[PDB]
């Protein structure tokens, strides 16, 4: 609540629309700002993808080798581009997601769990009631405001992530790979990461789509300290507007203060 006046103000400065919500897993102290407000998730959803698949499937799993033709290329694809003719690991695949936000690979993770639908039901069965989830990529990032197709709000993000990545939605081994799947990524590197102190540590997942949205999602570790959880989503009343990442680092700055 105290924090509302600067992230209003972050508002204008940026002229968009900020939704924040953190949560320090060790206090269980929360920084919110239209955290029930939604917003299209965008490629933040590979990183929760990334666990479901992990949920569903063994380590040794990941070794198998699936395949994809050219027509099955969408817009956005660095890695699997490369490797139409053989195939990649499914772990691979997953990693190319998380990473390098390939959206191949989104799909591809997609359909392992059952597409949207069945992302969707993971998601259910983990208490999430907020998050719909209809398309693969890209349509996914169309984000028409009042349209909930895709979209998710940052609590409902927020409690996704920390299910995954620090609570018990996975075994550790499992939750170990995909928070090293979610460090060390450009991606992010203007986002949550830039927003934090130096001695901070940053594993998260970018996102952004139409009308302005942008996105970053975390699991951040300030030293000697429990993680802390952070979803921020933007956007804008504009079908074609631009985004600023400096937003995203400006609200973490503001998180990082109060937290
Ligand atoms: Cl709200």
């Amino acid at each position: 609540q105290a924090t509302h006046k600067e992230f209003s103000q972050l508002e204008k400065k940026f002229d968009a629309r900020l939704g924040v919500y953190a949560i320090d897993t060790g206090t269980n102290q929360t920084i919110s700002y239209r955290s029930n407000e939604r917003f299209a998730f965008a490629s933040t959803y590979k990183a929760l993808a990334a666990g479901v698949l992990l949920q569903q499937n063994s380590i040794d799993s990941l070794n198998e080798v699936i395949t994809y033709t050219k027509e099955d290329l969408v817009d956005y694809s660095p890695v699997t581009e490369k490797h139409v003719d053989t195939g990649m690991k499914l772990g691979e695949i997953a990693e190319a997601a998380v990473r390098s936000s390939d959206n191949t690979a989104g799909n591809i993770l997609f359909n392992k769990i059952g597409g949207p639908k069945g992302y969707e039901k993971a998601l259910r069965h983990m208490g999430d009631r907020i998050t719909m989830s209809d398309r693969f990529e890209t349509e996914l990032n169309e984000a028409i405001p009042g349209d909930i197709r895709d979209t998710s709000t940052a609590k409902a993000i927020a409690t996704n992530l920390k299910a995954f990545t620090v609570g018990n939605a996975l075994p550790a081994e499992k939750r170990k790979i995909l928070t090293e799947w979610m460090k060390g990524n450009a991606t992010g590197d203007k986002l949550i990461r830039a927003g934090v102190p130096t001695d901070w540590v940053v594993g998260d997942k970018s996102g952004a789509g139409s009308y302005g949205t942008r996105n970053d999602i975390a699991i951040v570790w300030p030293p000697n300290r429990t993680p802390i959880i952070i979803a921020i989503l933007s956007s804008k009343d504009e079908k074609e507007a631009t985004y600023d990442n400096q937003l995203i680092a400006e609200a973490t700055e503001v998180i990082v203060k109060a937290l």
